[PDB]
């Protein structure tokens, strides 16, 4: 019944039909994203209307569209021939990973360069590396994949530990043409295997770990009703999920008494890139958007009960397209379980002879992506105190190179011969806010030290500054973690017994941002990542911070083209984006697989309450 | 058998006896501290003495001495008169907390300043609050404490709810005069009860939260032998516990294969500051240093099976000294468990087939301290990648005032009347570093942004740079989270299979530092506050950043005195000390008890192995 249930099979079958009816998915198209369409501001109708959003790919080189299907009434509302040349290429699609290897296999320069090496064709793979957009006119309009060679030695053989270095080529997959091939000279290729499961590798396993059981005698404390609606310990939301996005969290609300008090409208992570700083023409290209360019959600794990999630799990198992319309499951694709997380409250009074200890726990809902090399856990928590936070796990395997004779100031050394570029992982939480209702502002928050001297007579007063951001212009904001910086998001119609407006206040990990030269294609690309925090008006066709055509876009969509329209935000409907990431100097002990690595954020109320939510927790 | 061992009822059984025949603990005597010494470097002579140290008060004014004892040869080995005056008083006794509020309710300015208030004098609790050093000339020499008045409405009120504003006195407990009665205006004493396990304010407890069972049902993967050796997943180390830090952390090593490495020779929260930046005169001398002054180990809790520890719990239950030298036991007073920590390392590889999940897991040793209205948890986590971490989780009930008609800027309001002054909570870390042995060094680590240009002609380059920290005089530091920095303690002499120094890196949570004026009292007396990360030459009497007597001592002992020393730190003996800290600008929900908030910090593996040390672990 809910509008913001999951797409179902059926859904994504009458999408098909609807689309081949109508012409547009002839045997030269293909899908190459489909997802459902929130419902605009504005579902007091309650008229239903399931929409879906779908990118028409065409591999006979015809123009690509973009089209929109009504399920509910069987009709295409609107139907766009795409000029790519100006708004950007479609996302890579599944099919084309293969296809570079393929071509390079009969191009007479690749032979070369592999010849020279003394490397069987057969056994080089080929990674099937997003573009960008560089200095090369030719490739303006049309769609290239470029390509970095790496040898299995045998089926089973992790290719990473054998980098191909000095050897790049670019690959047109529409016209199916090699474009160039680029030797720069021969490296050796690192000869030491990265197999993590050889038993000469890893040693005899260990003996002493024992296990840890941990079960729920009666159930879970949570509800899960018309599919994806979760009921837990007074929060209630919706658990969507989209193809490019993934895991999208809906109409996050917590039940304050009677009252059912809204919190985020959306929260999802829109965007995440990964920018390389090795300056070898190999290598100096290299930038993939995650989710932008290649779609998260499609490369979601199915999750294994015992290894990846543990305790009492509950399932859901969303259901995409393929290239042809076609649904499939992931099974077991999402995660959700509480998990105990220690002390909640607790004090030992010396007057009143009280003992009071209450413990805390959280609701995880959680899923995993695989692209190439690289896996990533994103994590949504939502803790008993009204706490939400958002945790992203990066893990998989190391991007490799060749360790250059005489050492590198921009790669590390991983094992002999074998290097580790630098790189950064960013991403964009985008945070459609709904603090107590749509009417909300952001405030910047910021220590203020105060000198010694009148009225601070013994130097030990302290501060803090609230600045109100009233217009898009002025809401590009940066973290100063000298000055302890926070930023709230308030309701000023909406206030607690103190008649303080109520608010969440938005605590950042301050690591470093986009660290690529400002002049750079990457900086103009991904724009979003150079500062911590923007805030713009909502608007239903805003959705990525860098626009809707990741894929070989020359830069400047997204957030600042959005924020050039200096909207009023000062008490409306709002949207908080933002950057957080990782700079990786990888370590030996990132090899030849890599322990897991965190950051994320989280929001804490803020005077929303009139006092402690969790006074009513019951003592275990 | 292992001279880390803790010590026992029959030594501190012993120290009284020693103490006793030699006159040292007469009548008017009382133990103020009592803990065992650390071997000295070079404990391979195995020729174990068991030595204590033992601060001893006299409660009829004569000089205090610092006294030291061997157990093993039952001799007094030194016995020197205190100056306080010059070197600081002895820390608060518990027998002095009732000391205060007993000499206020029979002094006539105290009486006429409830009775205009219309006070029973038998309601008001009076809080013993260390004095700090100020204007008054008075107080060098004599042993201060200042008073704060709450309310208790009945035996069972939580008396924080009602404090008495606008009135201080400050006690001599030796002489047991009052030296001062300050009332600068009635405050209405603000009338709601904060009773957090009042039906009335709780409410109708919540019957929606089912139980998480967390059981090891062939038990714990470590042991213990000697009492507090801990053998974990390839972790060495002994647990330790000291009345003034709590639990020391002794001999970390991880078991490389064959070799055992070290680590860590010791690990401390060596000092802890709650600074107050309120400026009115009732409260503007406010900081207690919850360990130097109060001695945290003293106030430990009972750890309770179920509710403050949970799943397959092993306990120490270490033995102090009360005031007169007999032994008392914390039953149960510290936890030790392992706790499951999601994936470790994850990878599906789309050329190998070959998926593989693997689980984390941390080994967790905690302990909890309530000092007055505060409640403290410190935890430190071992992982079974090489991370050490700690956390400290603040909770309890904020202190509070009276909220100010129209309002302040350095007080936030919790409820009607009542407020909440800023502060922060400071903690002192001391890693007394042996990184594969006791040649180490410390270097700062920041990234490097990169011009576009020749050499880096797309502009996506950056590196990081690395810098030597020779001498102490240029090993005070301060964080940059916008250049990512971090510091790395290695071991020039011990190189990986790269000829790499091997290393372990230390993360900040780059929190504010002190806030206080530098002219002010508590910026001298808390130095080590003031910067992130200080580095010293190991000295055997270099032990507290703060100086061994804390109490009301007039500053610049500790840390500022031992860097002017400007030793030599590189490929040496070195002790790391890291600041870190929450600054608190109290909410709502903290009311009327505080949901707990965390700080803390963690030191990874940066080359230290060969390769990652988790390779050999099996598949749940
Ligand atoms: N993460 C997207 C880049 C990528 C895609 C496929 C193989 C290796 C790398
Ligand atoms: N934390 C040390 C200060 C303190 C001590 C006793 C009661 C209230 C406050
Ligand atoms: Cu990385
Ligand atoms: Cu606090
Ligand atoms: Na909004
Ligand atoms: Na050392």
């Amino acid at each position: 019944a809910s509008p913001f249930r999951l797409a179902s099979a059926g859904e994504i079958s009458e999408v098909q039909g609807i689309l081949r009816t109508a012409g547009l998915l002839g045997p030269e198209k293909r899908i190459a994203y489909l997802g459902v369409l929130d419902p605009a501001r504005g579902a007091g109708s309650e008229a239903e209307d399931r929409r879906f959003r779908v990118f028409i790919h065409d591999v006979s080189g015809a123009r690509p569209q973009e089209v929109t299907v009504s399920v509910t009434n069987g009709t295409v509302i609107s139907a766009v021939e795409l000029d790519t040349a100006a708004t950007g290429e479609l996302p890579v699609l599944e099919e084309e990973f293969e296809v570079v290897e393929q071509l390079l296999a009969t191009d007479e320069r690749w032979l070369k360069a592999l010849a020279a090496r003394n490397l069987d064709v057969s056994k080089v793979r080929v990674a099937p590396l997003s573009a960008g957009v560089f200095e090369y006119a030719e490739e303006r309009g049309r769609r290239i994949l470029r390509g970095l060679a790496f040898v299995q030695d045998f089926p089973e053989d992790s290719a990473w530990a054998h980098p191909v270095d000095g050897l790049v080529a670019y690959v047109d997959v529409v016209s199916k043409e090699v474009t160039r091939v680029i030797d720069t000279g021969v490296f050796p290729v690192p000869a030491e295997h990265g197999n993590y499961t050889d038993p000469e590798l890893t040693g005899p396993l260990r003996t002493t770990q024992k296990p840890i059981s941990i079960t729920q005698p009666e159930g879970p404390s949570f509800t899960v009703t018309g599919g994806n609606h979760i009921e837990w310990e007074k929060w209630s939301l919706d658990v969507g999920f989209d193809v490019r996005e993934g895991v999208v969290l809906h109409n996050i609300a917590f039940r304050d008494g009677d009252r059912l008090r809204p919190i985020i409208n959306r929260a999802s992570i829109a965007e995440m890139v990964v920018p390389y700083g090795d300056p070898s023409p190999i290598r100096s290209w290299q930038n993939y958007f995650d989710t932008g360019e290649y779609l998260v959600g499609q490369y979601a794990n199915s999750l294994e009960l015992g290894c990846d999630c543990l305790g009492d799990i509950t399932y859901l198992s969303p259901v995409i397209s393929d290239a042809f319309g076609n649904p499939r499951e992931i099974r077991n694709g999402i995660c959700m379980h509480e998990e105990d997380w220690g002390i909640l409250a607790k004090h030992s009074d010396l007057w009143s002879g009280i003992n009071y200890t209450r413990r805390n726990r959280r609701m995880v809902i959680s899923f995993f992506t695989t692209i190439g090399n690289y896996d990533y856990g994103f994590y949504w928590y939502l803790y008993l105190d009204g706490t939400i936070e958002f945790e992203a796990k990066a893990t998989g395997v190391v991007f490799t190179s060749a360790f250059p004779e005489g050492g590198s100031d921009n790669i590390s050394q991983l094992a002999p011969g074998l290097g580790a570029p630098f790189h950064q992982h960013i991403f964009s939480a985008r945070l459609d806010m709904a603090i107590d209702g749509f009417t909300n502002r952001v405030e910047e928050e910021d220590v203020v030290r105060q000198t010694m001297g009148p009225g601070n007579e013994r130097g030990n007063a302290f501060s803090r500054k609230r600045t109100v951001l009233t217009r898009e212009s002025e809401a590009v904001r940066e973290a100063d973690a000298r000055t302890g910086r926070t930023w709230i998001i308030s309701n000023p119609e909406s206030k607690n017994r103190l008649n303080e407006p109520v608010g969440y206040k938005l605590h950042a990990h301050n690591q470093p941002t986009l660290l690529a030269d400002p002049g750079s294609s990457i900086a103009r690309r991904a724009a979003f990542a150079t500062k911590d925090l923007w805030v713009t008006r909502y608007a239903d066709d805003e959705r990525y911070p860098t626009g809707d055509f990741v894929n070989q876009h020359s830069g400047g969509a997204g957030l600042p083209s959005y924020i050039a329209q200096d909207r009023d935000i000062d008490g409306q409907d709002i949207v908080v984006w933002h950057t957080f990431g990782l700079t990786h100097f990888p370590r030996v002990e990132d090899w030849p697989i890599m322990p897991v690595d965190t950051v994320g954020f989280k929001l804490r109320p803020e005077g929303f309450f009139d006092r402690s939510p969790v006074l009513d927790v019951p003592a275990n």
